[PDB]
């Protein structure tokens, strides 16, 4: 419908692109909007690096860096993902799965004064942050501290897609800087306590994991843990809100699933394939390649964008129409490949407990007409920031 989405997400407006593939000059790097192109290329590491600071002129020091394995490639990637994957023990995911329901129930207590409120701000947000904050084991007064860094690498997100000198670069990379900075030494001390006292929490499985037979130090941990948060906490909340105003949108498909709630786990995955939280994803070249018969030069950036391959007819039957049910929906919002979103399982348990929950004890539930929604202003994103409910 009439979305205000980002200027750049022609595939939200039904349009299909003009070539699978372009470079943006004034930018300087590479789209490619194509399904099976992107599958290829994201099942290609070897030659489409997720290191893309490889590529910038000015850079963090790898000592920094490192454990932030979203941005690492074999034959170190597999070591760290395969630790935290781990450290994601059956206890901890039942664990999880025991409170998130106690923690949505606790969330929409908080609104039950209000007829009217913003559904991302008072509950779509503020539940994945809840429940990767208590993976990890920070105090409930911590959960601000989060709130707060997550705005300044929403800030940095932002304008990323303008074009950037060598200086400005150098700004916002000292800035970043200072923040790992913080987090690094806030780890730490969440380290030593959980040293000091051991509980049933990923930071007590982190501190004794260990890598090239050496424990962790607090640059890995830290990192390791800003990846769960950054990547866990605003995917988990659009792909909640925007799953609710899709139903809203299309109350053809809202019916089918209140009739049939064995849906709702399709119904998720369709609205990733529809509307991307993460839709598009940075490769670097390391070789010269040839893709959807251009050739792309070494050491380019190259921009996968993942929502658009979403909407390729040639992968997908009538792209352009949400289908509650849709099967089958080997969509590319979780990525594809090693580097395929670790945190899945619970975004999906999250997800779908929210939803039926919200189905349940809030039936009446729509989208506020005198006040639409907004979308994240992040281009990589294809997302509801706000979305105004009334019940
Ligand atoms: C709707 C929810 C989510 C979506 C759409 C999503 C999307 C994605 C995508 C597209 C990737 C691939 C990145 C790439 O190839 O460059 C990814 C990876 C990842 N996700 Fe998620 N994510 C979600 C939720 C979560 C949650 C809840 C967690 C953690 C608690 C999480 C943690 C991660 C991590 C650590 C990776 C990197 C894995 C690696 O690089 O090996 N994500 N996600």
């Amino acid at each position: 419908a009439q979305w205000e989405f980002h200027p750049g997400h022609f595939w939200m407006r039904g349009k299909r692109p003009d070539k699978i593939v372009d470079y943006d000059e004034e930018l300087q790097l590479w789209n490619v909007y194509g399904y099976p192109e992107s599958a290829a290329i994201l099942s290609n590491p070897k030659v489409f690096s997720s290191d893309t600071m490889r590529l910038d002129p000015i850079k963090l020091d790898e000592a920094i860096v490192e454990g932030d394995f979203a941005h690492t490639d074999p034959p170190k990637h597999r070591r760290l993902r395969g630790l935290v994957d781990h450290a994601f023990t059956p206890s901890l995911v039942a664990k999880m799965e025991s409170r998130v329901h106690g923690i949505i129930h606790e969330l929409l207590d908080g609104v039950e004064g209000k007829s009217q409120f913003d559904l991302v701000a008072e509950f779509a947000a503020p539940l994945p942050l809840i429940m990767i904050s208590d993976l990890l084991g920070v105090p409930e007064s911590d959960r601000a501290l989060f709130r707060q860094w997550m705005d300044k690498m929403l800030d940095g997100s932002e304008k990323f897609e303008s074009p950037e000198t060598v200086l400005e670069q150098e700004e916002e990379l000292h800035k970043e800087l200072e923040l790992l900075w913080e987090m690094r030494d806030y780890w730490h001390e969440r380290a030593a306590e959980s040293r000091k006292r051991p509980r049933e929490d990923l930071i007590s499985q982190l501190v004794h994991a260990e890598v090239d037979g050496q424990k962790l130090n607090d640059s890995q941990i830290s990192n390791i843990a800003n990846r769960l948060l950054v990547n866990g906490h605003l995917t988990t909340a659009m792909l909640i809100a925007n799953t609710m105003l899709c139903l809203d949108a299309f109350s053809d498909q809202d019916a089918r699933v209140r009739a049939d709630r064995s849906l709702v786990p399709a119904l998720l995955e369709e609205s990733m394939r529809y509307m991307s939280p993460i839709c598009g994803v940075g490769r670097a070249t390391n070789s010269e390649v040839e893709v959807a018969g251009t050739v792309i030069p070494k050491d380019q950036l190259l921009l996968v964008w993942t929502g658009a391959a979403n909407r390729d007819e040639r992968q997908f039957e009538k792209p352009d129409v949400f289908d509650a049910g849709r099967s089958p929906n080997a969509h590319l919002g979780l990525g594809r490949g090693i580097h395929f979103c670790l945190g899945r399982q619970l975004a999906r348990m999250e997800s779908k407990a929210a939803v039926e929950i919200l189905l349940d004890r809030l039936p009446t539930l729509r989208a506020d007409p005198a006040n639409p929604p907004t979308f994240l202003q992040v281009v990589d994103a294809s997302g509801v920031a706000t979305l105004p409910v009334v019940t």
